[PDB]
C-alpha cells in the first residue's frame, strides 16, 4: 500500500523541529506517525534535517549495508537525530519510549528512480 520511499519519510523524517527538546518527544512522535497502531515499534530514529538534505545522502558516501547490500550511503556530515527505543515499563496498547537526541552521520539504503532513501541503516 505504502511505497518504500513514503514509508521511510513517515518513519524517519521530522524536519519541523531542530532537536527533541523534551523527554516525551518519542512517545508523541511514535504515536503521531502511527508506529504503535497494532504494536509498539521497538526502535526508531527521526532525523531533524530537511527532506532534501536526507535525500541528498543517496549521492554521498557509498558504504556496505549491515546485510552486505551495496546500496547504502553515509552522510558526509552529522545530522540532528532523535533515537526512540521502547522502555521497560512499556506494553501495548500503552507504549513508552526513551528519547535520545544526538548528532550523528546517518546511513540509508537507496533505491528507485528517483534514487531515494527506502531504509535507514544503523546510523553511524
Amino acid at each position: 500500500k505504502e511505497t518504500a520511499a513514503a514509508k521511510f519519510e513517515r518513519q524517519h523524517m521530522d524536519s519541523s523541529t531542530s532537536a527533541a527538546s523534551s523527554s516525551n518527544y518519542c512517545n508523541q512522535m511514535m504515536k503521531s506517525r502511527n508506529l504503535t497502531k497494532d504494536r509498539c515499534k521497538p526502535v526508531n530514529t527521526f532525523v531533524h534535517e530537511s527532506l532534501a538534505d536526507v535525500q541528498a545522502v543517496c549521492s554521498q558516501k557509498n558504504v556496505a549495508c549491515k546485510n552486505g547490500q551495496t546500496n547504502c550511503y553515509q552522510s558526509y556530515s552529522t545530522m540532528s537525530i532523535t533515537d526512540c527505543r521502547e522502555t521497560g515499563s512499556s506494553k501495548y496498547p500503552n507504549c513508552a519510549y526513551k528519547t535520545t537526541q544526538a548528532n550523528k552521520h546517518i546511513i540509508v539504503a537507496c533505491e528507485g528512480n528517483p534514487y531515494v532513501p527506502v531504509h535507514g541503516d544503523a546510523s553511524v
